[PDB]
Parts: C-alpha cells; structure tokens; sequence
C-alpha cells in the first residue's frame, strides 16, 4: 500500500520569496528496508535535496519525506522534476512529477470588501477579499498593513474551491480571505491591503488596497 | 483499502424540513460479497435503517450507503449512533460513531455583499455573504432570489473553518463565506435575492439577510 506523492511548492515562496522547495512525501513504508529516495531534474544541472527525514507513525507504519530546492526561474521555464522510491516491498521503482501548470492559465480578478456598515459599532471589523475566475488552483493570499506584511495568525483564507457552473477551458477557482482589524485603525486612515500571489498574474502577484472612505 | 464513514444529517434536514438521516458509506468494496452494514444507539429502542444502497464505479470498486432516520430530539440529545459494517475482506467488524456536539452554542451573525462596483461592467456579478462568529461548526447556507429557493448547484459555499484569534469569538468560532454569481441585469433589474443560514443556535433556527440593488 505504499504511496508517493509529488508537492509543489507553494505560490508564496516561489514569487515573494524566490526560496522554494519541492517537496516528496512516501507513505505506508513497512520499514527502511533498502528504502531511497531520489531526484532526477529534466535539464542539465544538479539538484541537491536537503536530509531525507523518516517519521514513525502510530498506525504501524513509515512516512518519509524528502525536499529539494527549486529556482524560481527554473520552475517557471517548464522544466519537469522527479521524485522516484525504491524500497524491498517495491517490485519496480514509483516515481511521480511535479511542474509548473501547462494547462489553461487564467488571473485572478481581485473584489476587496470595507466592513459591512452594521460593523461599524463594534470594536473590531472584517476586512476581506474574495479572489475568483483563476486557473489553476494554485494560489496564495498575503495581507497587509500600513505596507508591511500581515502575520498569518492573523487572517484566515478558505480552502480554494472551483466556481458554481454558472460563474462564467473547464472549472475557475476561487478563495476567499479575512482579516479582523480593531475599528480604531480602520477609522483612523491606515491603509490595509490585500495581495493574490499567482503564477498567472504579470509580476505574480497583485494586490488591492482598502481604506476607508471620508 | 475499504473505508468507512459515518455522515451526520444537515441542519437544513433537522430544523427545516424535519427528515433527518444518520448515514454511512462504505468505499473500496471488491464485491457485495457478505455485505453488511448495520447500526447501533444508546438509549434503548428500535433504529430503523433505510433500506441499504450500492453504487457500482469505474474504478472497479463498488460503494455502499446506508441512511437511518433520525429525530431532531435524539439528535440535539447527544446521543451516540454506530454504523458498523462486515464483510468477507474484514477480519473485523469496522465500526465510526456520529453525534452532535454539546458544548456552547453562539448564533451566526450574517453580513451580506452587493457585487463591488467594478463588477458591474461585466456580464455577471457575483453576491456573497459572510457567516460568521458561530458555534459549533456544523451550518447551512441557502440562497433565495424573489422568495424563491436557488438550487444549490447555482452557489458556492466554503468548508467551515476556525476564525482567526483576533476576530475574537468559549473556545474558537467558525465561518463560512457563500457567493452567487447572477446575470447582472437580474441584479440591475431589482430582483430582491437573500442569503440564509441554518444554525441550532438561531431562535428559529434560521435568519436571512437581502441584497437588492440601490438607487
Ligand atoms: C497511517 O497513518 C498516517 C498518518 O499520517 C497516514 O499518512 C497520511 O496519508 C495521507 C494519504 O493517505 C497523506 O495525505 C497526503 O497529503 C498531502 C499533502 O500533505 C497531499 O498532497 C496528498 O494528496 C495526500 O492526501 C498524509 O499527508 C499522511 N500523513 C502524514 C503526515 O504522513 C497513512 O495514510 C496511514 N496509513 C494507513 C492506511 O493506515
Ligand atoms: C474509486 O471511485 C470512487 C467514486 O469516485 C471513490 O469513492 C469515493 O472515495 C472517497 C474517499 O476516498 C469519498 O470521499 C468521502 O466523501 C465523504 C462525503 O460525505 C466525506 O465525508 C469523506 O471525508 C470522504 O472524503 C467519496 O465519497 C467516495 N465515493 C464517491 C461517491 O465519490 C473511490 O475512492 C475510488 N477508489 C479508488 C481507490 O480508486
């Protein structure tokens, strides 16, 4: 019942931070018994995968997970990376691929939302954003306050989902973020701002300000 | 690997139309095979399972449900309810429970969204609603557009999540946010549309918000 699977790194800290991994996770291992996992990269170079890590589980069974850094630029050119396990129970090897999106790509349209007015009387209001029509899936949302970066403690993002059928090259996504601020700061001029990080966007990423109104 | 879960019944089922069903599914069957599924409770008396339904797939493997009237009262109660199911590939029975959670319970509050303005150049726009800052967890959203129900393939509706610490909320509260895209002349032409929740925690255990365009 061994499984592998294949991660991609996160939208985030592929182009915010250009410090991404590629991540392996095996499941289901019976033991390290001539266990291996490797990398192979479609293009010449050399990959250099950080320690392989080997966790116990309490259902009786091995995981091992295994991450390697990627190149922004790599990644984004189109280059395929492989992840392979070998192990005594595998009669032949399991491999699984991960690489950027070649499917239909599609940006995000961004609708930032100032609280609702009935808000207003309490000591705290929700900033939000919702971030529709993209593809793929992959996507990330950042916040942020008076232009420095939002703990992410301190906002909660849903789980992205595909759109109703009706909504307008298959399924567009969506997310929807929010961010409670104490009501003081809202009314006091600071500028809060929503950001999509997504591989469809023209520098990757774009954000949407909100401020509220005199 | 046959897997087995145990389905609560929705508050829209408990509150509104008064059918609740526990029910449970069963995946990854070989075969019906010896098949069996039956259920157990707490408090002495007869459960009477709907009659049991198999699916079979592309994948091979064939699928089975079993739904089990329930009341809202034994429900609310905290009752415990077990789904176990045997089968020829099962050395064991394998058994999941079900039952409401009974700790503090705190009303949705429901904030409903016109489309943003840069919405309206486009052929579509899209409603929403945020439904938040309650507990527990389990809810149901309902759209309505001119007091009629809106089939619940024309909406979307997010996986309950915990609020952020800050928001603040007992222990945690939960949201959900529901969006509805309609044809922006429905929306132009002051069709009144409406956002519900179902909640055991509201007075009727339901409230609406509308949206209807403004002057
Ligand atoms: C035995 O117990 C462990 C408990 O974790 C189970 O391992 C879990 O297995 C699931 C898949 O079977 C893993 O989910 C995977 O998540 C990744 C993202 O993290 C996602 O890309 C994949 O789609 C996949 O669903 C899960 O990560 C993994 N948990 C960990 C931390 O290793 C295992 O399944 C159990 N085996 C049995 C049959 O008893
Ligand atoms: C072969 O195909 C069938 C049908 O697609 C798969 O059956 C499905 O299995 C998944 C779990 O692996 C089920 O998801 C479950 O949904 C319930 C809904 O209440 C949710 O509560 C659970 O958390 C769970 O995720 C899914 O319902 C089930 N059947 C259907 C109708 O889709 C099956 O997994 C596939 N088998 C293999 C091994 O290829």
């Amino acid at each position: 019942p061994i499984q592998l699977y294949a991660i991609p790194p996160s939208p985030g800290e592929l182009y915010i931070s250009l410090d991404a991994k590629l991540r392996c996770l095996v499941v289901n291992l019976p033991s390290d018994s001539s266990l291996s996992v490797t990398w192979t990269r479609e293009k010449s170079g050399n990959l250099r995968p950080d320690p392989m890590v080997l966790q116990e589980h309490f259902n009786g069974t091995y995981s091992a997970s295994s991450a390697v850094p990627v190149s922004t630029q790599d990644w984004l050119s189109g280059e395929r990376f492989t992840c392979t396990v070998q192990h005594e129970e595998l009669p032949l090897p399991l491999s699984k691929s991960v690489y950027r999106n070649t499917g239909p790509t599609t940006p995000p349209l961004i609708y930032p939302f100032a609280p609702h007015p009935e808000e207003l009387s309490l000591s705290r209001v929700t900033l939000s954003c919702l971030v529709r029509g993209f593809r793929p899936r992959d996507i990330e949302i950042r916040w942020l306050r008076d232009h420095r970066a939002v703990p992410a403690t301190e906002f909660v993002t849903t789980a992205v989902l595909p759109e109703e059928r009706t909504a307008n090259d298959g399924d567009t996504f969506f997310v929807y973020s929010k961010m409670s601020v104490e009501t003081a700061k809202w009314n006091g001029g600071t500028v809060f701002a929503c950001m999509a990080v997504h591989e469809a966007l023209p520098m990757r990423f774009s954000q949407r300000t909100l401020q509220k109104q005199a």
